């Protein structure tokens, strides 16, 4: 009980909740996956071989973006994942040969996301066979039995071609809601939340493609979160904090500026609902502090993260 002269204690890859030196995953976290689930085998592929697939297969794929992905199925009875071309049923994204620790990162912001009460889809880390850490997600667009949900991004959405990131703002993507959600009032909601979680985790690069809407549940809602990550600390010398201008801003951005102007200028939410958020938030920094220090960064990297992290919310006044 006392960590001196034996392994410190284990965090589970998915929930990070205390596993013993015989577990590599918790029972709970891979239930996650599936109920039938016993064990997560080490990918069969060192991190180098998997960005070299991932090149291989992109033209072959039906998600696509900017870092290296895999698609893959889970072959439950086996225990492992297996890469496929089509129909993926979850997205593996694996070191990146140039930034830091990229997968470990996404796992602990998107475990953070869970925490604040955002929609996050089942996500972990499974260990590959250079022992490197590959990140995972499930695909929130195929459910049940292969069927697909439609999706379309704000790109999309908001008449812009495919490549269309950061040619808009944060007052569009509002718009956006507007115009297209069953219950605007919900989702706005949750932008106020998932933008306030972007500032304070250090994502300089939540763009126009990271917003969908999906048609689920006979409504038409903002998508469960996807790409959530502290790009500041993967980074070097970054010095913008939002990827769409709020207020004609991208840097230097103030408590009121998401308080007032955000929260109630541009989404029009009631002054009690920003408070019960501002509390939220308030009560989840600790578990989150506690939470980085679990996870699998490597300590420079979670110092980085903790700094930060304090920093944001000191100047929403969050403490
Ligand atoms: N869990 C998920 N379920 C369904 N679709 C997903 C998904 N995660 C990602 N996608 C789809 O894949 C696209 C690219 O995903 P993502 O943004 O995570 O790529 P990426 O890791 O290459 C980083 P970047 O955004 O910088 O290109 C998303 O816009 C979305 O269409
Ligand atoms: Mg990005
Ligand atoms: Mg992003």
């Amino acid at each position: 009980n006392l960590y001196f002269q034996s392994n410190a204690m284990k965090h589970c890859p998915i929930t990070y909740e205390k596993i013993s030196d015989q577990e590599n995953y918790s029972q709970r976290g891979l239930h996650l996956l599936s109920p039938q689930l016993k064990n997560l085998s080490p990918l069969d592929l060192s991190a180098d071989e998997q960005r070299q697939e991932a090149i291989a297969r992109v033209g072959k794929m039906s998600v696509q973006g900017v870092q290296k992905k895999l698609s893959a199925k889970l072959k439950i009875k086996e225990g492992c994942f297996e890469i496929v071309d089509q129909y993926g049923q979850y997205i593996l994204k694996p070191q990146s040969d140039i930034y830091p620790e990229l997968p470990e990162n996404e796992a602990i912001t998107m475990t953070l996301a869970k925490t604040i009460g955002l929609e996050v889809p089942v996500h972990g880390l499974v260990y590959s066979k250079d022992n490197s850490l590959t990140y995972f997600i499930k695909r929130f667009d195929r459910i049940g039995h292969n069927k697909k949900l439609a999706l379309e991004d704000f790109a999309q959405l908001s008449g812009e071609d495919r490549h269309t990131k950061y040619k808009s703002s944060m007052e569009k993507v509002i718009a956006v809601i507007e115009q297209f959600c069953t219950f605007p009032k919900i989702e706005f909601v949750k932008l106020f939340k998932l933008t306030l979680f972007n500032f304070l985790v250090g994502n300089e690069e939540m763009h126009l493609k990271n917003f969908s809407l999906i048609t689920k549940d006979r409504k038409i809602s903002i998508s469960p979160a996807y790409d959530l990550l502290n790009s500041t600390i993967a980074q070097k010398n970054t010095k913008e904090e939002l990827a769409l201008p709020l207020k004609g801003k991208k840097n230097n951005l103030t408590k009121s500026d998401f308080l007032k102007y955000f929260a109630i200028e541009k989404l029009g939410l009631n002054q009690n609902v920003i408070d019960g958020i501002v509390q939220e938030f308030h009560q989840v920094i600790p578990k989150w502090q506690e939470l980085i220090g679990f996870s699998f960064l490597s300590q420079e990297m979670q110092e980085k993260y903790l700094e930060l992290l304090e920093q944001r919310c000191k100047r929403l006044n969050f403490f």
